[PDB]
C-alpha cells in the first residue's frame, strides 16, 4: 500500500438494536478486509489501504447524530457506513446534509426520502412490503384473511403501515388492528389479546417491530397460541436469519419474510458470502439481507472511488450512480434516486431458521423511493442526475 484512507462505521453495538446491527459491523469489516487483501482502493495510481473507525450508536438517535458529527469533522472520514432504524437515519440526515457529507445506509425502510447525501442499499417498500402484502393476501395459507399490523413506535413502522393500509384497501382486503410499542418494550400481552379478538379465525400479522423486543413478541405469541398451526401467520420486515438465530428458530418456523437476499439462495455468490462469513466469524454465524446490504455498500463505494479517481464525497456520490455489483443476492445497480435495484424474494422460515424461497422476481426491481400507493407521493420520483429533477419532482 502507498497510503491509507479511514472510513467511518456507525452502528448500534449496545442496547435494544444490537441484536440486529452488531453483525453489520462484522460484515462491513469483512468487505474491507477482502478489498485490502485484493490490493486496496486505487486512486491516482496509488493503492490505498482501507482503515476504519467504529462508533457505537448505542440504540440512541442523538448519539447517532453526535457520532456522525465526530466522524465527519474530527475524523475527516469520506464516508460513513451506518444506521438501521429510520429514527437513527432521520437524526443523522441533517448532519450529512448540512456538512455536505456522505452516509451509506443499508437497511430496508419506508422510502419517502431521497437525500442528496445518503445512498441506500436497503429495500424500499416496492422491493419488500408491497410484494409481501400481495403475497399474504393472495398466495399465503391466510389468503383473503384480514390483516393486523404491529410495530415499534417510530417513523418506519408507522409509514410502512400507512402504505400497507393503502395497499390492502386497493387489494380489497381489510385491516382489523394497528398497534405500536415503544422500541425495546417487552409488554406484548395487551396487543396479543387484541390480535386474538380481531382475528378470531386466524389471519395475517404484519410485524414491523425492530430490535430485540422481537424476542418477547415471538415467544409470547407462540405461548398464546397465535401459531401457523392455528392459522396465524406473521410477515416480518425487520428481522431475518441473524435475529432468528438469537431468538430461537422454533419460535419463527412457519412465519414469513420478504427480502432481497436470503442465505438459502442457491448460487456460488450466495454460498461464497456465507462461507467467507463463517470462516472469519465462526461456523454458527448466519448471513442475511441486512448484512448483504451492508456488504454491498462497501464494494459499491470502492467502485465509485475508483471511477471518480477521488475520495471527495461530492465526486464519489456523483460517480456512484450507475455502478453495478455482482452481489451475493445477484446483480445490483445504484439508481439515479441513490437506491439499489434488487431482486425480491418471499420466504417461509424453516425449523433451522433459514428461508424456504417461495417466490422470486424475474430479475431486479427498480426501487421506488417515493411511494406510489400513498397519495402525497403518488406521481413523484427522485433523480439526482438531472438538475431539473432532483430530490422530489412530478413525473
Ligand atoms: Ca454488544
Ligand atoms: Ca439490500
Ligand atoms: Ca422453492
Ligand atoms: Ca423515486
Amino acid at each position: 500500500f502507498d497510503d491509507t484512507v479511514t472510513v467511518g462505521i456507525l452502528h448500534s453495538l449496545s442496547g435494544t438494536m444490537a441484536i440486529s446491527e452488531s453483525t453489520l459491523v462484522d460484515t462491513e469489516k469483512m468487505a474491507i478486509e477482502e478489498i485490502n487483501a485484493a490490493g486496496g482502493v486505487e486512486v491516482d495510481g496509488k493503492k490505498y489501504k482501507i482503515d476504519y473507525i467504529v462508533e457505537d450508536g448505542a440504540s440512541d438517535w442523538p448519539t447517532f447524530a453526535e457520532k456522525s458529527k465526530k466522524l465527519i469533522d474530527q475524523d475527516s472520514v469520506p464516508v460513513v457506513f451506518g444506521g438501521w432504524t429510520s429514527a437513527s437515519r432521520k437524526a443523522m440526515l441533517p448532519v450529512y446534509e448540512s456538512k455536505n457529507a456522505f452516509l451509506y445506509y443499508p437497511i430496508q425502510y419506508e422510502g419517502q426520502e431521497c437525500s442528496n447525501n445518503i445512498f441506500y442499499t436497503g429495500a424500499t417498500p416496492n422491493q419488500q412490503s408491497e410484494p409481501a402484502t400481495k403475497f399474504m393476501f393472495e398466495k399465503s395459507p391466510a389468503a383473503g384473511k384480514p390483516f393486523f399490523l404491529v410495530g415499534s413506535d417510530y417513523v418506519f413502522p408507522r409509514t410502512s403501515n400507512t402504505i400497507t393500509k393503502e395497499q390492502v384497501k386497493a387489494l380489497g382486503g381489510k385491516v382489523v388492528g394497528e398497534d405500536y410499542l415503544p422500541l425495546g418494550n417487552t409488554e406484548v400481552a395487551p396487543i396479543i389479546a387484541k390480535i386474538k379478538k380481531a382475528l378470531p379465525d386466524g389471519g395475517v400479522i404484519i410485524n414491523t417491530l425492530n430490535g430485540d423486543q422481537n424476542v418477547a413478541f415471538f415467544k409470547q405469541i407462540q405461548d398464546a397460541g397465535l401459531t401457523p398451526e392455528n392459522g396465524y401467520y406473521v410477515m416480518s420486515y425487520s428481522i431475518a436469519e441473524e435475529e432468528i438465530s438469537t431468538i430461537g428458530p422454533e419460535f419463527l418456523e412457519g412465519h414469513y419474510g420478504a427480502w432481497n437476499y436470503m442465505m438459502s439462495i442457491d448460487t456460488p455468490a450466495s454460498k461464497k458470502f456465507a462461507s467467507d462469513f463463517k470462516a472469519k466469524y465462526g461456523n454458527d454465524r448466519q448471513v442475511a439481507d441486512p448484512q448483504e446490504s451492508a456488504y454491498n455498500m462497501v464494494y459499491l463505494w470502492k467502485a465509485a472511488v475508483e471511477k471518480a479517481n477521488s475520495f471527495d464525497d461530492d465526486k464519489v456520490r456523483e460517480a456512484l450512480i450507475g455502478i453495478e455489483f455482482d452481489a451475493p443476492q445477484g446483480p445490483v445497480k445504484v439508481m439515479p434516486n441513490h437506491h439499489l435495484s434488487q431482486t425480491v424474494r418471499i420466504g417461509k422460515i424453516t425449523k433451522d431458521g433459514q428461508f424456504e424461497i417461495l417466490e422470486e422476481t424475474d430479475g431486479p426491481v427498480a426501487p421506488q423511493a417515493w411511494n406510489q400507493f400513498e397519495p402525497s407521493s403518488k406521481g413523484y420520483a427522485c433523480d439526482w442526475t438531472d438538475a431539473n429533477k432532483g430530490e422530489k419532482y412530478k413525473l
